[PDB]
């Protein structure tokens, strides 16, 4: 038979739980390190954190929390242009701190990035489930030769093909990841994805060549897959999961069962789209100030960095090498044969 | 040692959880995609499903319903020939619906087959628990001797050999499927089986060759699986368990700790054959009318195409690839760390 | 490095949940196959069924119900010499039906051996953790001396070397198995042992050199176990979990939450040792008579028989073939997303 | 792309629930097998065991209790200079048992090394995180030029050139393990670590050229995983969990739920540094006396070099062979399909 068909399934994919971090020779401590990372030179980050334009995920207060942490946040489309905007302007009021927002490719996204634009966004995040078709292609050239100077987030994609289509379309920046979300079902609705880690990894050897940096969105549940992510090509990480329960992120806080709870939902369930959903609805635990998940997620990294020997992101992407286990190596990465008595902060 | 004594454990065979499809370059939008698929001339279904012949999926209401959606019901065999030849002349007097009607391989399979054509079936078929074995290849041949013109449905086989078997013999479509069903103990009480997806790609492989349609016949549990099995060369798929909870199949919905439940059960069960039993009896949940479960099907489906690049089901089966990936890979793909809060339409 | 700590890891092993027996061309009926075997000119099994030698498992009264079924029982060691040796003669006097006895290779074997002949056993069991010891191969090559004509069963071993060894030794029949058993922590707390089915085809692949049969020893926990085990080269199968709850084995039955169960415990555990244990104790589900379990076994047997175009088990033995799967394929095997609501016979 | 980026993935780790010992050819009686190891010449343990130096497993009982045994205790570090030294002197004054202690590489290691030693320690474990690091190289050499003749266990490393550098260095024993301990989150939070048997092996591999032994220290949960680590290279194992039960931990034991614990924890925990923590707090059962654990777990390996035909734990390294299998093998391993009635000495 041809060539396509012989091919359909040589291919063989890795997610984070099926890696660890080989620890190298190191020099470095954890608190030394460095975990800024320059998106552009007009989009430079203090730590690689980005947390994702979702309607349970970020609005202003959760994006200037963020860039008060030295991250970013991406301010949800789920409202009107008037709204986005406004929330855009709140955040850069608050000292000047950075702030995306994220525009749906349709026939009206150049109607909203205009308003976005005059609220002086610091990126736009043209946002698709597919972003390997050719109107999401279309569509950032049209932004970029009206916009020369504005930097483009486009995504998502999970191929080298997808990522050189949209760098060559004029984004500066591709995000990465279809269906590893933890409140995404695409992968089980559809059957389409790419396990997440050999996503970034695919798409980093990609836009390596081009010098364009790419974010690794969704699937991390814990602060060592960040680690992984950024290790396997990724400038800087997307988070909804790890965000969604904290106390800046828009929704209120319910008991259920005498715990404390915040409604995440992806942005393709039925009742964020209010159909065929690729997402689910859901609660994840209260977690208090960003802040303290922040100090969580950024020490893990600062530890793994140190074992790896990487003094900054740059040497962790280049050098970092990873060893591949079973799920009984992930039975024993994990605490194991201990009846837990205690919540850690950072593993629950 | 000889050849076969050294090939015992050579062949790997993959399943849909070991997969998921790769996106590729898009410009067809899922409203758009074609879903028709010919598996004669005279046997044309504007979806790609068939629900299957079993005592609680498919009796004349829902044949009937399944063809008002556009695809096919196959009635069931355990009733008398006359009833048999009953339901599918009720069918057929609900407005020229196509459908499909169940015949054992037996001594008598030709007189049954015989009412079900006066009753002006569009399809026969010839339905046993091993399709390679040399009874289903007379028994096809005959059936073509006497019915030139009539569709021939022909299985259940696993392997391209059996495929060509049944092919040569006069068959013109192929049911492939041994032990995946969701009923179904085969596997677990004979031992035998093949790994659906490769079952399908390898059966698919053969009956390419001769322009023959296969039928990916059970253990597809959620859309994403009924996408995986066409991009692996399938036709059409038929479905026992994701059909027998809705209000058309026969059985009555039943109430078990305040939830609606319909029986579904093996047609090698213990309860159908009414022995050595090579399926169980167990419940699945009320879904209501099977026009929501179409809906929810197809549209996963249309997702999955639009992710692939696929216009129709034909580039689908030639052109879309796959990648392998673990148990891990399975678990970053559902929904996962996140307590799910309500069911969504298409999952569960 | 040198060759024996380069290699330490290049094996790889098989268990049965890790294979699928791949259906071929097949014109014989389950209900026509033969399934008697032949594990010497003087023991010659209408049905390929052992009985393991456990105190749990096998008496007098296990051994003539699995005569009268066409198989064997193996009458176990933990009681005197006297009385094994009058449970023997009980079952020779029952209609002349076949009985084996097991026997500890230890300075005294040869005594309790000496009783067992005069009671006209058809078989010695020499019974040992680890068959591949100096002391098994020189208490064989004893047994054979005293006694030329005498049935030896030797184990257990799980390796060609092994095989080897005990065959020139002068064993007739070599007991395959190191940990595989339901009871059995041999693996979990010495760390050794071979997955069971690479076990059975490595040593029946050095048996079928010298003629010489194989039983498949533990592990079997469903029917379609047992034609894995056969398919890879075994001649006949041995049981104890399958067997322990039968009417017809020793030990009386216990109510624990309203169900039936009988006491089932691996020989080397405390209890029936009176220490470090290599055994666990426990329960299994009470079944009612024997003939109703073998019924199911052999049933499942002549099912995959069938689907293997198998007329007899040594065309099973010399053609049929495997496929291997993930824990994804598994699975998909078993009844999967259905409430099971009524106990099979050969499916709980 | 460059080699670094390209051999990313490459390698791959094996855990000891990834693998099984095959058994060989033996004449050897596990009661008459030799478990003595040779640390140092003036370090040499009759049984491969030490006690972790963690402030829930060892003090000045527990280190008595395990060199009365044949091992070795180390006094964890969470105790003032003086208090150490206390318990060292201690431990030598009840007998003249051997005893070592921990020690963190910080600035006024040599302080408290300086105590230890005026103390009479055996051995000094150069505890750390990351041993790679060029600080623990640095200290090591220090240590060594002072002490020209002190026991320096350094650790912990996972990599043959970690392993390189602390032999190097000037360590005579290197402690080998990176996240596999029960109460470790290392891998999870920070994302780093090596699957433990490949550890051992791999660091084994090094160390074997320069004449240095390997503790392999984490991850033991059942006494056949201690069997599989000495057979992988290490010529002694570190246990935590299994002796953190045991009457001579520190630590007072607890009821919950009406059955008897006491607490065990990670040195990283929140609970031990009083952060970002890399290990967790729980609880494990009470196990009574120290000499009962110690005798499952010498019977176990015992058994299990018996299985393999080793006289001594120089064969076993240098011949034993493992056969890797699936979790499908692991299940079939473990006790399956049977209700355990009765906790076994070495299996709950
Ligand atoms: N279509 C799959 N996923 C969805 C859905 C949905 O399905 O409805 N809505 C959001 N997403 C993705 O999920 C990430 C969060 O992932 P997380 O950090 O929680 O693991 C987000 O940043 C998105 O990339
Ligand atoms: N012998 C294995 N399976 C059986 C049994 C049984 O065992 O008794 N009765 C039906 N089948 C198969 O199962 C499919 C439904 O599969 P499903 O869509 O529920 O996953 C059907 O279309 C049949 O191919
Ligand atoms: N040392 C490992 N196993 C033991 C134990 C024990 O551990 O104490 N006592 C019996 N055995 C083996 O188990 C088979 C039954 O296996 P089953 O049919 O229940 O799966 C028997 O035929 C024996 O080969
Ligand atoms: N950083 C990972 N692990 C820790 C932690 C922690 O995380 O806080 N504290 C101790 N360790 C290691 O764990 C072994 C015990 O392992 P065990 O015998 O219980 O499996 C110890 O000997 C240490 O090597
Ligand atoms: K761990
Ligand atoms: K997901
Ligand atoms: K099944
Ligand atoms: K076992």
């Amino acid at each position: 038979s041809n060539a396509m068909w012989e091919s359909k399934f040589v291919k063989e994919g890795l997610t984070f739980d099926d890696v660890l971090l080989v620890p190298a020779k190191s020099d470095v401590l954890p608190r030394e390190v460095s975990v800024k990372t320059v998106l552009s030179e007009s989009l430079q980050l203090n730590i690689p954190l980005i947390s994702a334009g979702m309607d349970t995920v970020t609005e202003a207060d959760m994006a200037i929390a963020m860039a008060r942490q030295g991250g970013l946040g991406i301010i949800h489309k789920n409202m009107s242009i008037e709204q986005q905007a406004e929330q855009v302007d709140k955040v850069k009021r608050s000292g000047g701190l950075l702030v995306g927002a994220a525009v749906g490719v349709t026939a009206d996204a150049m109607t909203r990035i205009d308003a976005l634009v005059k609220a002086s966004v610091d990126a736009i995040v043209l946002d698709t489930a597919h972003g390997h078709s050719q109107g999401v292609i279309d569509k950032v050239k049209e932004v970029r030769a009206k916009y020369p100077s504005l930097n483009i987030i486009a995504g998502n994609v999970a191929t080298a093909e997808a990522t050189k289509a949209l760098i060559e379309a004029g984004a500066n920046v591709v995000k990465v990841g279809i269906g590893p979300g933890s409140i995404c079902t695409t992968r089980v609705v559809a059957g389409v994805g790419v396990p997440q880690l050999t996503a970034v990894y695919d798409c980093a050897t990609e836009a390596r060549k081009h010098g364009i940096p790419v974010i690794a969105d969704g699937g991390i549940k814990y602060s060592g897959d960040m680690v992984k992510a950024l290790a396997a090509g990724a400038h800087v990480v997307m988070l909804g999961s790890m965000f969604a329960g904290v106390a800046e992120s828009p929704g209120e806080t319910e008991i259920y069962q005498g715990r404390q709870f915040k409604v995440y939902r992806g942005m393709g369930s039925v009742g964020a789209m209010e159909l065929v959903p690729e997402g689910i609805e859901g609660r994840v635990p209260y977690k208090g100030p960003l802040a303290d998940t922040v100090h969580q997620l950024v020490g893990g990294l600062r530890a793994g960095m140190g074992y790896c020997g990487a003094q900054d992101l740059e040497f962790l992407r280049e050098n970092a090498q990873f060893i591949r286990m079973s799920g009984a190596g992930l039975l024993e990465s994990h605490p194991h044969h201990v009846q837990i008595t205690k919540e850690a902060p950072n593993y629950s």
